């Protein structure tokens, strides 16, 4: 499930990593050494999908409802960031 952390997908090829960060991070305690959109090596795009890593496994699942009750709608290049969790079996 949680897996210490949350996908933000519809991750545009083009935004910038650095306005998603705190836009989706008040609590999770990043800056550079977790921010992998699962970017290319072709075509050096984003893939749609950011890991942002938590503080916890068990704040993850909290934190997605807490942080969309927060803020403006987050939407850049036109897609809004969805919630999912970071599911690896």
């Amino acid at each position: 499930g949680h897996m210490d952390t949350i996908i933000l997908r519809n991750l545009n090829p083009h935004s910038t990593m650095d306005s998603i960060l705190g836009a989706l991070a008040p609590y999770a305690v990043l800056s550079s050494s977790n921010v992998r959109v699962i970017k290319d090596k072709q075509t050096q795009l984003n893939r749609g999908f950011a890991f942002i890593q938590l503080s916890t496994i068990v704040e993850a699942a909290q934190l997605l409802q807490i942080l969309q009750a927060l803020h403006p709608p987050l939407t850049i290049d036109g897609k809004t960031i969805n919630v999912e969790f970071a599911k690896g079996s």
